[PDB]
Order: C-alpha cells, then sequence, then structure tokens
RNA sequence: AAAAA
C-alpha cells in the first residue's frame, strides 16, 4: 500500500528543536514560538499580504542572533502546492545550513497554506506544531497567555 | 515516510463525490457544499461548541433525502487526535452503508480539527477539500460568492 | 472565537 501513515498524532510540547520554519499571517505568534523555542535558525514562508509582518518577526529574530532563511512568498494563499514547495525550499535550505532537529509551525495562513507546510513537514521528516489559543474577547486577537505548543505530528 | 503524490487543484462536479465528512464550526460553508456536490452521504464532527451547527446542517440534509452520519464530538478543538479518530470512524461507517467515494472537507473547525481530517483521510486514501474565498473587504467575511472548491491531496 | 481578517 501507498497509502500515508501517522503513528504519532497530538500531545503537547513545552520545551529541542534548533529551527522552526513558519507559515506567516501575524507576527505576534511566531515571536511568542521564538522565545518559547530559542531556535538559533529560522524559516519563513509568507503572501503578499503577510509580507510585512514576515519581515517584522525576521527583523526581531535577526537582533537576537537568529539566522533567517526567507521570509519566501507564494503566490495564492489558496494553494497548497505553493506552500508545500516553499516549505520543502526552507527546510532542505535549513538542513543544508546545519541546523538539525528542525519543526515546522503551521499555525499561521489560510488553512491550504497550514496544510501544505503540513505536508512538506511530513516528507522531510520533521515534526510540525500549532499554537493553541484561546480567544481574548476584550482585545480581539489570540490571547498568548493562553498559548500552548501543540503537536500534530511526529514522523 | 509518507508522500503525498497530487496535491493541489480545483474541483467542479456533482457526479464525483457520493459522500463528504465535514469537521464544523459553522453551518453556512456545509451547506454550501452540500449544494455543489449533491452527495447521497453526508458525515459530521463537531464539538461541544459547534453541536448546534452540525445539528443544523445535518436537519437541511435529511429534508434533502441525504443519509447523514453523525454529529460525532471530540472533546477538545486543539487537539488533532480525537479529529483524526472521529472521522476515520466516519468514513468506516461511510464506506460500509453503501458510499463509495467520499471527500472530507476540511474547510470548517479550528486549524487542529481540520489537520486531524486530512490524516484520518490520508490514510482511507480519501480526498481532502478546502473551500477557498477571497476576503469580502466590504462586509469583513469571507465572500462566499467568490467559493472555489480546492483539493487539498488525492491519495492514490 | 473555529473560513489568514
Amino acid at each position: 500500500l501507498t497509502r500515508n501513515r501517522f503513528p504519532r498524532v497530538g500531545g503537547v510540547s513545552e520545551s529541542q528543536w534548533e529551527g522552526v520554519v513558519f507559515t506567516v499571517s501575524n507576527e505576534s505568534v511566531p515571536r511568542w514560538v521564538m522565545a518559547q523555542i530559542q531556535p538559533a535558525y529560522m524559516g519563513l514562508v509568507a503572501t503578499q499580504a503577510s509580507l510585512a509582518a514576515a519581515e517584522a518577526v525576521a527583523a526581531v529574530a535577526r537582533r537576537r542572533g537568529i539566522e533567517v532563511h526567507g521570509p519566501l512568498q507564494v503566490a495564492d494563499p489558496n494553494d497548497p502546492a505553493a506552500s508545500r514547495s516553499q516549505v520543502a525550499l526552507l527546510l532542505s535550505e535549513l538542513r543544508r545550513a546545519g541546523c538539525r532537529e528542525i519543526a515546522v509551525d503551521l499555525t499561521g495562513g489560510k488553512l491550504p497554506m497550514s496544510l501544505g507546510a503540513f505536508m512538506a513537514a511530513e516528507e522531510a521528516g520533521v515534526a510540525s506544531l500549532y499554537v493553541a489559543t484561546d480567544f481574548d474577547k476584550h482585545l480581539k486577537v489570540p490571547d498568548m497567555r493562553t498559548a500552548t505548543l501543540r503537536q500534530i505530528s511526529q514522523p
């Protein structure tokens, strides 16, 4: 059979990975993951609309001494194939730079961006992560006081 | 090592899928998908919070002659494992009930629910779909008029 | 809030 199999699904990581690749829609959630994981390497995949947010994340990362790859851009946030291709490129680029353990944080972007990132993570044998939060009812944004680093799959 | 040989594309057919399983957050998108695919069977996975919306979808479907399975429930929308288990059961239940071509619509529910549904679809060799819209910047809502059925993955 | 909004 050629059918895919997911032997380890779910769970929580509360720190390890030294590299993280993000799909990007906002800057605050990747900045939180950066503070939790303290990676030495970072990859970023964004859209035209979220490019500025991704550049804000990279600017904070560089001032902490993190090696940043990207932001790479996808032309269509609805297309899972473009996000798969760009995340797979960054995972390869991080590995060729010496990065060992890498995770893909697929929280940001539209669902096809996250699903393409997941497929690229699975094809590379790397873990996929998701930042679970409750919604801040009074500030109308994710409540990062509630943030938990959940694990989607560990190949 | 998993591999995804067929990723992306656009789907336009009222006869390709006999059944659709939804992860549920709202009733509007599943009702749109029902109209487009016109399935004979439907499965539904919900949380305690989205159970009422899933029941609204089921009620509409029953009155159109669709055989509805579920809603099954997951305790936590942030955990992929429960959604994966419940979608896997529904895919099996639909196959046992006579449904030969099933899709999983990933659009609804929290992202971990969708990711669990994707993993169950892949393990069952069934296709995953997404309802793409452009943002209706006038109403600050997804623009349902722009809705197109996207293919996420088509397992071999 | 759970269709990047």
